[PDB]
């Protein structure tokens, strides 16, 4: 968690999710929790059962995916290392 | 043989048990549907349904971030340590 | 296309998609084209707007994902190399 | 500078144009919706809708297999050649 590389990826991920939450809650009229949910399932590629209704929201979502998918998967990978390492080091 | 593979297998199993319990309690799904939802979420396939409760939405966000990395680490190790050697062995003329 | 590694991945992918098409068209009652579509969008993780209705179909789908996702992405990667190489070699 | 990146960018753009034309003609989508569908399909996010015509289903299957590899090759090159250097530059104290 002290690893600056992990810390920066965390910050970038949080900032990207905040931006999506603000966007979808104000332009697409979603409750904050639903805007955050939509942002997360979009950038992790899980998807969900809704899509943006406005043209602005569709264009934003296209750009958001290309801006954010690589960072989010970089963060998920670094997070996975941190989470599994204590179990690996106990199982040695 | 591979202790990292052992860890990822056990952690994957525990992660899917946790999701099965969570979605069957909080989202009211039958256990098999809760397991299905957990699997398609963490492999990023996705489901035709989404959580309905705010607790379910929050949990799912955290489950995604922790669970994708573990499940795909397991899938990668399964491919290199189990599936690839089996394919190669099954291609040998005997 | 003569690369045996690519050829084997193609065969494995086709056989896996045939199995899913047979399964979903007979157990989940989908038309063949819809059963193939469901099999493809599942193993590529795109997803779609339906899910299996039977418990047997849900269990099959879980196992199908773990049996098939790695092969399908291996094939997609090898296919991408083949498809882009003529353009790379013309752009040198 | 990177000719592989140039190729993947152009092929990605052409792939998305092709999908926009296809889904707006065959599936009747407005152009922006056809582009949206193409992007979420090839990045594997998925859409709340699916093709309705058999032509659309067949095309989508082929588009997925050819398009995922190109779009994710482009995303990887964008990350290593553009986004990573920019982040690093923007972290330098000046
Ligand atoms: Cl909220
Ligand atoms: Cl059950
Ligand atoms: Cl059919
Ligand atoms: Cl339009
Ligand atoms: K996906
Ligand atoms: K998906
Ligand atoms: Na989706
Ligand atoms: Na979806
Ligand atoms: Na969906
Ligand atoms: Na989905
Ligand atoms: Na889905
Ligand atoms: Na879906
Ligand atoms: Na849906
Ligand atoms: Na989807």
């Amino acid at each position: 968690w002290k690893d600056k590389e992990f810390q920066v990826l965390f910050v970038l991920t949080i900032l990207t999710l905040i931006s999506g939450t603000i966007f979808y809650s104000t332009v697409e009229g979603l409750r904050p929790i639903d805007a955050l949910y939509f942002s997360v399932v979009t950038l992790t590629t899980v998807g969900c059962d809704i899509s943006p209704q406005t043209d602005f929201g569709k264009i934003f979502t296209i750009l958001y995916i290309f801006i954010g998918i690589g960072l989010v998967f970089g963060f998920i990978h670094k997070l996975a290392v941190n989470v599994q390492l204590p179990s690996i080091l106990s199982n040695l």
